[PDB]
């Protein structure tokens, strides 16, 4: 009942009862909250409510102190002091932005902008509030009960009436009933169970509503600059492979935390693992939000670091299949590879946080709370995709608002920038360099002369709200017959439903732009599907076309992005 004020640290007996997180507010700040918002309930050891039997006055602005007790205007004794006077609420030890965070529904971009331009303690309040709001929104959706089981990978579902149906993509993981986590794709629906359980008719699913723990650590620890490499011991014997990154590796040792913006295929994994070889005695924890991001860092480590000093941490509630070639759950190994949500409470000489565009401020805080480290390295690209904000429906979230790290990279610049793309044919490098990298990304590879664009709006049908463009898939089919080298191509679109249709008609392996991030393929076929803010997002467009090592075919709906593609145009 006694804590610190989230705005000015001042100790208090006062929490806001109307805030979902019930933050401690000091007398001076608690007033400015209750007098400017619909939030009027104030909590202490006992709540600020009229003590008179059967009186329902809970508004702190309508209440007074009668001796040591609280009463309304109708019940207060003659000698009574109002709880609201001289810019204070009466409590022991006697904000515009705090009010907006406390009362917003998180459906507006401007909400996320504020949660990322506010003070550091308000970034934690914002991140707790948001995640709590995100979790209580999961309860809004209807239950799905299994009507009939067709096979081992298909069934028919019955949905609760009066409650909306959640989007049936990979982003929405149900808990089966505790028969393990499950997902669905498009009345023939495809069921993907984490544990292979003989799907029972009548068994119901509910979305994994997890409890939001409070945040203590900042998103970013305060910056410290050093005169010399601190707490790390370099080599002189450093293989030429990693010689490019020696000056950056020294920068990492001469600051508390550093930011690396690595555009696609510019050597992020190579840099992350090359850091271990430069500080060979240093204990490094490798963390990212996703299992795929952590498994990509494991693959690079397997090639360059000794396998007996590497441990892949896997949560006891094992959700999806992940990296197998390390010792599992040895927290004490010199090299630890673990997702943010599974991180143990430990210390490190260096923490490397990868795929930083996908981190929320909640993720940034949890890392600082579980890992005490000499150096923090933040690797990713603010020109790539952020974490989905399930509540945000109005306005577009710009890269400078993704999280504190991206904000720094978009304002003061990143500490280090990998400027040469080794993956993509020059046609793709030149396109994205101009689009999102202010012409600072350079091509290693020559033009492939295998990068094609076709402007073809087709016809847009919708599986609920997920978009399909059968004519765009039809154009791809015609192209494949005349270009049999593309038989090996990965099909990519901004929509699962387009992918589902392209899977049946083309038989190509299929990937959403969002799930393609961090991966690379020889050939890519991209159908934009629609002209929407989703399918025209320059970050998503950037990720889409930079997956390709050799060739890409882009069937485009948007004139702007079509004209910018520096590709050979095709006819039909
Ligand atoms: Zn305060
Ligand atoms: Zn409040
Ligand atoms: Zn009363």
């Amino acid at each position: 009942a006694v804590g610190a004020c989230v705005l000015c640290n001042s100790q208090t007996s006062l929490r806001c009862g109307a805030c979902i997180r019930r933050p401690f507010l000091c007398c001076k700040c608690c007033y400015d909250h209750v007098i400017s918002t619909s939030h009027k309930l104030v909590l202490s050891v006992n709540p600020y409510v009229c003590n008179a039997p059967g009186c329902d006055v809970t508004d702190v602005t309508q209440l007074y102190l009668g001796g040591m007790s609280y009463y309304c205007k109708s019940h207060k004794p003659p000698i009574s002091f109002p709880l609201c006077a001289n810019g204070q609420v009466f409590g022991l030890y006697k904000v515009t932005d705090f009010n907006a965070i406390a009362t917003c529904d998180w459906t507006n971009a401007g909400d996320y902008i504020l949660a990322n331009t506010c003070t550091e303690r308000l970034k934690l309040f914002a991140a707790e509030t948001l995640k709590a709001t995100e979790e209580t929104f999961k309860l809004s959706y209807g239950i799905a009960t299994v009507r009939e089981v067709l096979s081992d990978r298909e069934l028919h579902l019955s949905w609760e009436v009066g409650k909306p149906r959640p989007p049936l993509n990979r982003n929405y993981v149900f808990t089966g009933y505790q028969i393990g986590e499950y997902t669905f794709e498009k009345d023939a629906v495809v069921y993907r169970g984490t544990t292979t359980y003989k799907l029972n008719v009548g068994d119901y699913f509910v979305l994994t509503s997890h409890t939001v723990m409070p945040l203590s650590a900042p998103t970013l620890v305060p910056q410290e600059h050093y005169v010399r490499i601190t707490g790390l011991y370099p080599t002189l014997n450093i293989s030429d492979e990693f010689s490019s990154n020696v000056a950056n590796y020294q920068k990492v040792g001469m600051q508390k935390y550093s930011t690396l913006q690595g555009p696609p295929g510019t050597g992020k994994s190579h840099f992350a693992i090359g850091l271990a070889l430069y500080y060979p005695s240093a204990r490094i924890v490798y963390t990212a939000c996703s299992h795929a991001a952590v498994d990509a860092l494991c693959e690079k480590a397997l090639k360059y670091l000794p396998i007996d000093k590497c441990s892949r941490i896997i949560p006891a509630r094992a959700r999806v299949e992940c990296f197998d070639k390390f010792k599992v759950n040895s927290t004490l190994e010199q090299y630890v590879f673990c997702t943010v949500n599974a991180l143990p409470e430990t210390t490190a000489d260096i923490v490397v946080f990868d795929e930083i565009s996908m981190a929320t401020n909640y993720d940034l805080s949890v890392v600082n709370a579980r890992l005490r480290a000499k150096h923090y390295v933040y690797i990713g690209d603010p020109a790539q995709l952020p974490a989905p904000r399930t509540l945000l429906t109005k306005g577009t979230l710009e890269p400078e608002y993704f999280n504190s790290v991206c904000r720094l990279m978009k304002t003061i610049g990143p500490d280090m920038f990998l400027g040469t793309c080794r993956r993509c044919p020059a046609e793709i490098v030149d396109t994205v360099s101009a689009l999102v990298y202010d012409n600072k990304l350079k091509a290693h590879k020559d033009k492939s002369a295998q990068c094609f664009k076709m402007f073809y709006k087709g016809v847009i049908t919708h599986d609920v709200s997920s978009a399909i463009n059968r004519p765009q898939i039809g154009v791809v089919r015609e192209f494949l017959t005349r270009n049999p080298a593309w038989r090996k191509a990965v099909f990519i679109s901004p929509y699962n439903s387009q992918n589902a249709v392209a899977s049946k008609i083309l038989g190509l392996p299929t990937q959403t732009v969002d799930s393609s991030q961090g991966s690379e393929y020889d050939y890519v076929i991209f159908t934009q599907t629609t002209e929407t803010a989703h399918s025209c997002n320059v970050n998503r467009f950037n990720v889409a076309i930079t997956r390709a090592k050799v060739g890409i075919l882009c069937i485009m709906s948007d004139r702007d992005l079509y004209d910018k593609l520096q590709f050979t145009s095709l006819e039909i």
